[PDB]
């Protein structure tokens, strides 16, 4: 079930996954409509879900992954898409084989350096590039 802001856009949470305390690496995954495409893992809030929460299942559900939830980092508007997202960090601490969607969609993953996170983001998702910016 969608849920929605008083405005009307569309309530999501993710988190920025990264391999340790350092947050040099971040798990990012592939584009379910495209998928030779990166996208940082995230998706719709449930009703009456905690955004931590549902940061921490999507992240579960897309990426495969479990970690310490660290800070929200902040609340990022795409104007074009109409939603809104909460984005924490998470410090992964587990990383399980055959995920949600890796077994439903054949979703991939993969590590990237910061800086090459961000590129790969830039073109298709230039908000989620801005998730990094802070
Ligand atoms: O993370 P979500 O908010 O679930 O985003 C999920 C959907 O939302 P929904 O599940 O249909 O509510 C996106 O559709 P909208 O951009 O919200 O129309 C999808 O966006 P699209 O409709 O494809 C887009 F935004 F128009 P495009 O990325 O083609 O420019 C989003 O696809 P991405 O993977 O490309 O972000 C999908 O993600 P996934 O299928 O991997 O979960
Ligand atoms: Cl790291
Ligand atoms: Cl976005
Ligand atoms: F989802
Ligand atoms: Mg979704
Ligand atoms: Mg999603
Ligand atoms: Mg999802
Ligand atoms: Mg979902």
């Amino acid at each position: 079930t969608r849920t929605y802001d008083g405005d009307g856009y569309k309530k999501r949470a993710a988190c920025l996954c990264f391999r340790s305390e350092s947050e040099e690496e971040v798990l990012l995954v592939s584009s379910s409509r495209h998928p030779d495409r990166w996208i940082v893992p995230g998706g719709g809030m449930e009703p009456e879900e905690e955004p931590s929460v549902a940061a921490v299942r999507e992240v579960c559900e897309e990426a495969g992954v479990k970690g310490t939830l660290g800070r929200l980092v902040g609340i990022f508007e795409n104007q074009e898409r109409k939603h809104r997202t909460y984005v924490y960090v998470l410090i992964v601490t587990e990383v399980l084989e055959d995920w949600e969607d890796s077994v439903n969609i054949g979703r991939k993953r993969e590590w990237f350096k910061i800086e090459d996170a961000i590129k790969v983001l830039q073109y298709h998702k230039p908000v989620q590039a801005s998730y990094f910016e802070t």
